[PDB]
DNA sequence: CGAAACTGTCTCGA
DNA sequence: GACAGTTTCG
DNA sequence: CGAAACTGTCTCGA
DNA sequence: GACAGTTTCG
């Protein structure tokens, strides 16, 4: 699905004052190198405005509201929407193209990533910058810990 | 001088997210009915992200940065500049779309409202409906001040 | 006096 | 805003 | 095992 | 984010 140039430029500039490009790496047994690869975009605001994010789900056709209280938070980690929907949203981000582009570079290079122990491990670096870009404050798993491999 | 319109979309997303439109009563002597009615565009984004806000500076082509430690914020006050300014932003706002008609209405009467208490009274309950809209917490100074004065 | 800059800060809403 | 830790399903 | 949902919370950056 | 209070200066 193409979005609507318009919807686009307004959303991008949305998501650089409250918006979230975000890249983890999560402990997880059940995963091959032990570690899951997870990718999320979310927009967070107050529960009072859920009707914004609400019109998100239907404009963006993809990802769903989650509710924590006072807050909310659209999100969308489903993969192949969410590299459809960054690609499109890229050119417009001002002050998280950065993140947008290292996601897009993850996301593109996870089928082979999930074969070499040594490319997980470089994924992993990106996955590392995207961190070091975002206001990041209660990181802990990171390629260092995931080289403990 | 007239703005770009996807420079003004991107705009309308990033301050319905970080922006803020503000409508003030400031008691002060040295006036007139012992208030200042003060309007303020602003757009707050940590220090470390300021080449933000100077840019915004030069966009717009007025307005200035101010610096409060680990934040700072890109401040239009300039009536004259600010009415040319949100008449433009105000058709793609979406969370302050509100706001910024109630600011260019005061605008518009401040001429008139510098004659009778009652006008001034008036624009001060203008001032009233902007805060409701805003996610206001520690006002103060409200129409019913100025009256009891 | 009045337009606008300068400075400070509560309470979240990211 | 930006994570963390855990669970569900084909 | 991998994709994706579900749920909680630190520390600000608005 | 959204105010409050102070000071400058034409
Ligand atoms: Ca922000
Ligand atoms: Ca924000
Ligand atoms: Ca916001």
């Amino acid at each position: 699905t193409k979005y609507n140039k318009e919807f686009l430029l307004y959303l991008a500039g949305f998501v650089d004052g409250d918006g979230s490009i975000i890249a983890q790496i999560k402990p997880n047994q059940s995963y091959k190198f032990k570690h899951q690869l997870s990718l999320t975009f979310q927009v967070t605001q107050k529960t009072q405005r859920r009707w914004f994010l609400d019109k998100l789900v239907d404009e963006i056709g993809v990802g769903y509201v989650r509710d924590r209280g006072s807050v909310s938070d659209y999100i969308l980690s489903e993969i192949k929407p969410l590299h459809n929907f960054l690609t499109q949203l890229q050119p417009f981000l001002k002050l998280k193209q950065k993140q947008a582009n290292l996601v897009l570079k993850i996301i593109e290079q996870l089928p082979s990533a999930k074969e070499s122990p040594d490319k997980f491990l470089e994924v992993c670096t990106w996955v590392d910058q995207i961190a070091a870009l975002n206001d990041s404050k209660t990181r802990k798993t990171t390629s260092e810990t995931v080289r403990a491999v």
